[PDB]
Formats: structure tokens, C-alpha cells, sequence
């Protein structure tokens, strides 16, 4: 009953990001329990105009977390061109992982919209806790290729 060692398992473990896209020829998942820096040297390719949702896979292990929020600030050629907040909600503990889907979004289209992007994601809550922060890239092209 008096524990000699701490379990060290965070109450909230953000496990993954996935772009749910029917048109995509291959996988589009970020294993967030792994190495996060390597994501900056890779990218997700999305054909212009295609619809997709962003699935944030997380585990709420022990306590109820209120007002969960998933924030994305997107960058193009070094400068921030977008800021989007998504309301995830209040989640109680569970053995089974949670999968939060954002509303249907579209990949941008046009000459001025194609190119390389860089998203700085933050999964947070009411007490503004940093459950996880990571950077991933999205390259918008004419075709999947």
C-alpha cells in the first residue's frame, strides 16, 4: 500500500495522429510514443482538395480530464499561416484507447496552396497541461504519385 517505486505512467498518453483519408494509397500515421524529431525529416503527402479528418489516438488511464483541446498551428516556408483549435471534450479513464476525430477538413488546392507545410500540434486541456507536443509536415501536391 505504500509504494516503493512510482509507476511513472502519465494519466494521458497521446499515442498517435492519423489522417483518415479514403483516397490515399498508403498509411498516414504518426506513432507518437516513439521518436518525435524524425517526423521533421519526413512528410505526409496529400493530393490537393482531398477530404480528411485528423484522428488523435490517446489513453486516459487513471483520472477524468476536462476540456481537452487539440491545437494545430500550421506553417509555410517558415512562417505561421494558420491556427486551429479543436474541442475534444471531457474524458474519463478507460483501459481502451480513445480516438478523437476532427470535423472533415480538406487539403488545400491551387498554386499558392501547394507546397510544404509544418504543423506544430499540442494536445492540451483546461489546466493547459502539455499532454504532448510534436511537429509534423504535410506536403500538398497535384497528385499522390
Amino acid at each position: 500500500v505504500a509504494v516503493s517505486a512510482d509507476p511513472n505512467v502519465p494519466n494521458v498518453v497521446v499515442t498517435g495522429l492519423t489522417l483518415v483519408c479514403s483516397s490515399a494509397p498508403g498509411p498516414l500515421e504518426l506513432d507518437l510514443t516513439g521518436d518525435l524529431e524524425s517526423f521533421k525529416k519526413q512528410s505526409f503527402v496529400l493530393k490537393e482538395g482531398v477530404e480528411y479528418r485528423i484522428k488523435i489516438s490517446f489513453r486516459v488511464n487513471r483520472e477524468i480530464v476536462s476540456g481537452m483541446k487539440y491545437i494545430e498551428h500550421t506553417y509555410r516556408k517558415g512562417v505561421k499561416i494558420d491556427k486551429t483549435d479543436y474541442m475534444v471534450g471531457s474524458y474519463g479513464p478507460r483501459a481502451e484507447e480513445y480516438e478523437f476525430l476532427t470535423p472533415v477538413e480538406e487539403a488545400p488546392k491551387g498554386m499558392l496552396a501547394r507546397g510544404s507545410y509544418s504543423i506544430k500540434s499540442r494536445f492540451t486541456d483546461d489546466d493547459k497541461t502539455d499532454h504532448l507536443s510534436w511537429e509534423w509536415n504535410l506536403t500538398i501536391k497535384k497528385d499522390w504519385k
